[PDB]
């Protein structure tokens, strides 16, 4: 399948060179799995998700997105028009309030949530996670993370934006889950991605078009951008079976762009999601 002029960055995911506007990809587009969006909540009612997203989980006294952050990952994650995997199911769990922030034990219980409420759902092509979240090293936040993806769940997060060493961030600096940079249009690394040798992968995360809050879209920067592209990217390659929730982040660096990024600081991998479609 084919999606002509769509945003950048998932144009990019399917080339092997920067430039292009055509999204390629298999027609089964994540179908059969199923990827939990922890973050600020999710306006299931928007069009763009024809139904396939909702509500599972808050903390607060709503489940409504009052902020607009976590609809837009999720859009990048699953959305028709701006998602990698426009056949997925989306389920949302609002960890972070209509402000965006949240404390580390209300984003580690979302953690153990998701672990244990994947039991009750069908996603027979497998389970994802996607975390555009993360504030100062916690070892307790990274072992919230550690499990989640222990538990069978392959765990996609943010690597901060701190222009800095993500191993000072968490739960960026797990090394066990998928931790994701930023790049721009131009391939070059975003200039507030964070780096470091904990870093598994890059992906498209400078003035990013996606779902908003309201009916709405809207373009952000963000490794909160990057990182629900990867997610979805890790969907749709296990419903067709080509990885697992345990090696998707191992088998997406496997598969990735290699060498095409800039700025990348010695010691970071200079590798960039790519879906490795062929018609
Ligand atoms: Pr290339
Ligand atoms: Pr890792």
């Amino acid at each position: 399948a084919a999606q002509t002029n769509a945003p950048w960055g998932l144009a990019r995911i399917s080339s092997t060179s920067p430039g292009t506007s055509t999204y390629y990809y298999d027609e089964s587009a994540g179908q059969g799995s199923c990827v939990y969006v922890i973050d600020t909540g999710i306006e299931a009612s928007h069009p763009e998700f024809e139904g396939r997203a909702q509500m599972v989980k808050t903390y607060y006294y709503s489940s409504r997105d009052g902020n607009g952050h976590g609809t837009h990952c999720a859009g990048t994650v699953g959305s028709r028009t701006y998602g990698v995997a426009k056949k997925t199911q989306l389920f949302g769990v609002k960890v972070l309030d209509d402000n965006g922030s949240g404390q580390y034990s209300t984003i580690i219980a979302g953690m153990d949530f998701v672990a244990s409420d994947k039991n009750n759902r069908n996603c027979p092509k497998g389970v994802v996670a996607s975390l555009s979240l993360g504030g100062g090293y916690s070892s307790s936040v990274n072992s919230a993370a550690a499990r989640l993806q222990s538990s069978g769940v392959m765990v996609a997060v943010a690597a901060g934006n701190n222009n800095a060493d993500a191993r000072n961030y968490s739960p960026a600096s797990e090394p066990s889950v998928c931790t994701v940079g930023a790049s721009d249009r131009y391939d070059r690394r975003s200039s507030f991605s964070n780096y470091g040798s904990v870093l598994d992968i890059f992906g498209p995360g400078t003035d990013i078009l996606s779902t908003w809050i309201g009916g709405s879209t809207r373009s952000i920067s963000g490794t909160s951008m990057a990182t629900p592209h990867v997610a979805g990217l890790a969907a749709y390659l296990m419903t067709l079976g080509k990885t697992t929730a345990a090696s998707a982040c191992r088998y997406i660096a496997d598969t990735a762009n290699k060498g095409d990024l800039s700025n990348i600081p010695f010691g970071t991998v200079n590798l960039l999601a790519y879906n490795n479609y062929q018609a």
